[PDB]
């Protein structure tokens, strides 16, 4: 016997590129967890239903994993794109669900049961600027990009173009894109001509990359920050040696010494042979949150006994009192199910020469 607990995350499409992190995240949390006995002593078992790219396919794997698989919450969706559609799913359903990565204005408030562990755009992304601010003080004009398609994006961008304002800068420009287009020579050409010292994109993995490359390819020489959407080493592959430089803020730092990062950080390193990404720390603690609101509702209920509609309501009421130690540091949950985390983080792409590899370096 044992215990469902439901990922419904993106594993295929190009939204995989940030869903597959987050994937090997949720698996060295069952590991983790199940070794320690899983809820006191039941296993716990994960059980994956691909949402792939869209709305549609994340309604139907919530879906499943409530009437099939009948989990007793969710982790997931990968975007908040996903997430503004699907999740009053399982707010009506009377299931809970934790968002990993999921940073656009308004997730939690969708309703009572849906809380995240990714702390949003507003108290994220504004750290990238003050970085790029810092390597180069005398920065004047910002051009920013948005992927007016995804709702991520456009909740980011307008906290990088106040930001922006508020810093002093001139906004020369905002260009829009689909986080399905490959080319952007008109976009990053109308950028170029107004002379910007700064761009920032707002996309997702594979579109904000290509943007990245082509900007670099058609004579850019200023600074650029990426926004969460572009948060993945999966980047590297395409713009390759132009991903060099770029800033992109961070809700996780590998080297934050609470006893579980550590372990969790070990876990990764030896099979990754690289330091764990923010959205594989954000997925472990979805899962860690479920794990130990579990635990703490057994031995208070016993949930062997407890029928699965139940079940869900008295799941979701215990993990929002929760105080969980994870590899985010200290979190907790507001009333509407919003993160309480402290700390922030920007990291640099730093691309070797040949383009072929490269790593995140943590700013001090
Ligand atoms: C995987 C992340 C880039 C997702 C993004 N933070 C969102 O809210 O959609
Ligand atoms: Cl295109
Ligand atoms: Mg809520």
């Amino acid at each position: 016997n044992t215990i469902p607990i439901g990922i419904a995350l993106a594993q295929t499409s190009n939204v995989a590129l940030l869903g597959q992190e987050q994937v090997a995240g949720a698996k060295i949390a069952e590991k983790y967890f199940n070794d320690k006995g899983g809820v006191n002593g039941t296993p716990i078992k994960l059980i994956f239903q691909d949402t792939a790219g869209d709305e549609a396919g994340t309604i139907n794997a919530f879906q499943t994993l409530i009437n099939k698989d009948k989990v007793v919450g969710i982790v997931g969706p990968t975007l908040s794109q996903q997430a503004f559609s699907a999740n009053p799913i399982a707010e009506r359903a009377k299931v809970p669900v934790v968002g990993p990565s999921n940073t656009a204005k308004g997730i939690p408030e969708i309703g009572d049961y849906v809380a995240r562990v990714s702390a949003p755009v507003s108290v994220v992304a504004p750290n990238s600027v003050k970085a790029a601010l810092k390597q180069n003080p005398n920065i004047k004009k910002v051009a920013v990009f948005f992927a007016q398609n995804d709702a991520f994006s456009k909740s980011e961008t307008e906290i990088f173009q106040q930001t922006v304002k508020d810093q002093g800068l001139e906004l020369v420009t905002v260009q829009k894109f689909q986080t399905t287009d490959t080319d952007f020579q008109s976009q990053a050409t109308n950028a170029i001509n107004l002379k910007p010292d700064l761009v920032i994109i707002s996309g997702l993995a594979a579109d904000g990359g290509n943007l990245v490359r082509q900007l670099r390819e058609l004579g850019y020489q200023g600074a650029i920050i990426g926004g969460d959407g572009l948060n993945t080493s999966n980047v590297f592959a395409v713009c390759k040696a132009l991903c060099d430089g770029v800033l992109i803020a961070q809700a996780y730092s590998p080297e934050y010494t609470g006893e579980i990062n550590k372990a969790f950080r070990q876990a990764y390193v030896d099979q990754y042979k690289k330091e764990p990404p923010q959205f594989s720390a954000q997925a472990f603690a979805a899962v860690q949150v479920y794990v130990e609101s579990l635990k703490a509702l057994d031995t208070k209920n016993k949930v062997s006994k407890i029928q699965l509609p139940e079940l869900r309501t008295e799941l979701n009421k215990q993990l929002l009192t929760g105080k969980y130690n994870t590899p985010l540091g200290e979190i907790s949950f507001t009333p509407i199910g919003e993160v309480v985390q402290k700390d922030f983080y920007v990291a640099q792409i730093k691309m070797e020469k040949d383009g072929s590899q490269g790593k995140f370096t943590f700013l001090k």
